[PDB]
C-alpha cells in the first residue's frame, strides 16, 4: 500500500513553458519489496501511473511554491541538478496541504 497519497495534478514542460496538466491525479509514495521508495503520479481517470521515480534520502525536497496566487503549487526539487517536478493540490480543502507536503518529505528523506 501507499505510505502517503493525496490528490494533485502534475505539470509538464512544453517547449520552455511549464504547463499545468488539467487531469485529476494522485501523488503517492510506495515502498516496493526491494525496499526502494517510489514517488509516483497516477492519472485517476485511467489509473495509469505516468511518473514513477525512485528517490533516495536527501535526493529531493518537496515544497510550496509561494508566489503562485493559488497557494497550492508544490515542487519536488532535486537538490543535485536543476530537476523540478511541479504539482498542484487538488484536495478540496487546503487545510491538509502542508501536512501532505510534510509527509512527502518524511517518507522520502526518513
Amino acid at each position: 500500500k501507499y505510505l502517503v497519497e493525496f490528490r494533485a495534478g502534475k505539470m509538464s514542460l512544453k517547449g520552455t513553458t511549464v504547463t499545468p496538466d488539467k487531469r485529476k491525479g494522485l501523488v503517492y509514495i510506495q515502498q516496493t519489496d526491494d525496499s526502494l521508495i517510489h514517488f509516483c503520479w497516477k492519472d485517476r481517470t485511467s489509473g495509469n501511473v505516468e511518473d514513477d521515480l525512485i528517490i533516495f534520502p536527501d535526493d529531493c525536497e518537496f515544497k510550496r511554491v509561494p508566489q503562485c496566487p493559488s497557494g497550492r503549487v508544490y515542487v519536488l526539487k532535486f537538490k543535485a541538478g536543476s530537476k523540478r517536478l511541479f504539482f498542484w493540490m487538488q484536495e478540496p480543502k487546503t487545510d491538509q496541504d502542508e501536512e501532505h507536503c510534510r509527509k512527502v518529505n518524511e517518507y522520502l528523506n526518513n
